[PDB]
């Protein structure tokens, strides 16, 4: 794998050396506004990075992540994979986990989709180290009814902490004791591909954005970010999505 971790003996520095690495571990040609611009695109094996992960007992699975989005496409337990229903998996099932039994699962990876297939929407989802204990464990014997939950705490504890220093920070303050995250971090997920975007045409238009990006901050108000001077921008997004893939 590119990139692992494990549970046994973990500590918050040793989360932060994990989600630091796996930032490290995605190709970049560039930075904008100081932060890695992710590639317009990739080819073959080379689009997708592999995560291992442990539990606290040293069961492990690896996940198959695509580059240019940090989306997780499935994962590969013993000899059998996983990929979502979707063209993208379906696409990285012919590149990654040769030679395993490949299985299909009943939804896609994206949150609408998992939300309703594990019954319950993301705000009501504990996230911490017990919580990414238990979903490891789930995927590594592939319980089928706790799998979409599963996928949603892997998600957030993996790929959008590695995208915001705040979603991170959720997760250490999580360690001791698992807890739903905070709207805030939700609306930083919702809007890291608008984030991106507008980052980007910033360049073009003296730091400001054409477009202000709405979040709600960590008092539960309504927030407009506008440009690049913002504290989202400078002390909280790590990685940008190219504008190629937005629209
Ligand atoms: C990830 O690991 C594979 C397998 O060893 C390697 O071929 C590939 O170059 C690595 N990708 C990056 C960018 O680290
Ligand atoms: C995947 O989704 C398609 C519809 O987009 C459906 O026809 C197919 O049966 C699904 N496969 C699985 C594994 O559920
Ligand atoms: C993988 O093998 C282990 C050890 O036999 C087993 O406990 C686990 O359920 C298997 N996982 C799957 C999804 O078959």
């Amino acid at each position: 794998a590119n990139v692992s971790f494990s549970l046994s003996g973990a500590d918050s520095k040793s989360y932060s050396k994990f989600i630091t690495a796996l930032r490290k571990a995605l190709p970049s040609k560039e930075k904008v506004s100081n932060i890695p611009l992710l590639l317009p695109s990739a080819s073959g094996a080379s689009r997708y990075i592999l995560m291992q992960l442990s539990n606290y007992d040293a069961k492990a699975i690896t996940m198959a992540i695509d580059v240019t989005n940090v989306y997780i496409m499935g994962y590969l337990v013993n000899s059998t994979s996983y990929f979502f229903n979707e063209s993208d998996a379906k696409l990285a099932s012919q590149y990654v986990f040769k030679g395993s039994t490949i299985v299909t699962l009943p939804y896609s990876g994206n949150y609408e989709r998992l939300q309703n297939a594990a019954g319950k929407v993301r705000e009501k989802i504990p996230l911490g180290f017990r919580a990414f204990d238990s979903a490891i464990t789930s995927l590594f014997h592939y319980d089928s009814t706790a799998a979409a939950g599963a996928f949603l705490v892997i998600i957030q504890t993996t790929a959008e902490a590695s995208r915001f220093k705040y979603i991170e920070g959720q997760i250490i303050k999580r360690i001791p004791k698992n807890e739903v995250p905070s709207p805030a971090a939700l609306s930083l997920e919702n809007e890291w591909s608008a984030l991106s975007k507008q980052i980007q045409l910033a360049q073009t238009n003296n730091g400001a954005f054409r477009t202000p990006v709405v979040i709600i901050d960590n008092k539960g108000q309504r927030v407009e970010i506008k440009d690049v001077n913002s504290k989202v921008v400078t002390n909280n997004i790590k990685l940008l999505l190219n504008k190629q893939n937005i629209a």
